[PDB]
């Protein structure tokens, strides 16, 4: 089973600007994630061929993932810092979907989570 398009990290018909979290999302956020030990099975989209998981884009209909994440925060995609959030979290959701409990990259996804609450944690104030 093939492997679709990827995410869009563009679209000239979306409203965007840039907002203080936003910068905080690409500086510290993904930044930060981007270096952790369990970040690289998050840093491309699933290459489902490869893996030999024809039924992967079966299962997971909204794809996420952190090069799609930091493409679209590098290109000011964004409206707000929600909208990235939500990235992050479908990303980590697809994760425990499509997974069973105690697999390695569940293990993975929860330890990248732990690190990205962290960091949402302290959020600047908006704007
Ligand atoms: C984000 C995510 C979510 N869920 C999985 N699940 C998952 C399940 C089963 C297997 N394996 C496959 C091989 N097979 C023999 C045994 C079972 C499995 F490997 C993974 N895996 C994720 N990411 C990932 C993991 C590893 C490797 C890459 N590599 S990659 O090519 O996609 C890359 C380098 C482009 C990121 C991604």
């Amino acid at each position: 089973s093939m492997n679709p398009p990827p995410p869009e990290t563009s679209n000239p018909n979306k409203p965007k600007r840039q907002t203080n979290q936003l910068q905080y999302l690409l500086r510290v956020v993904l930044k930060t994630l981007w270096k952790h030990q369990f970040a690289w099975p998050f840093q491309q989209p699933v290459d489902a061929v490869k893996l030999n998981l024809p039924d992967y884009y079966k299962i997971i209909k909204t794809p996420m993932d952190m090069g799609t994440i930091k493409k679209r925060l590098e290109n000011n995609y964004y409206w707000n810092a929600q909208e990235c959030i939500q990235d992050f979290n479908t990303m980590f959701t697809n994760c425990y979907i499509y997974n069973k409990p105690g697999d390695d990259i569940v293990l993975m996804a929860e330890a990248l989570e732990k690190l990205f609450l962290q960091k949402i944690n302290e959020l600047p104030t908006e704007e």
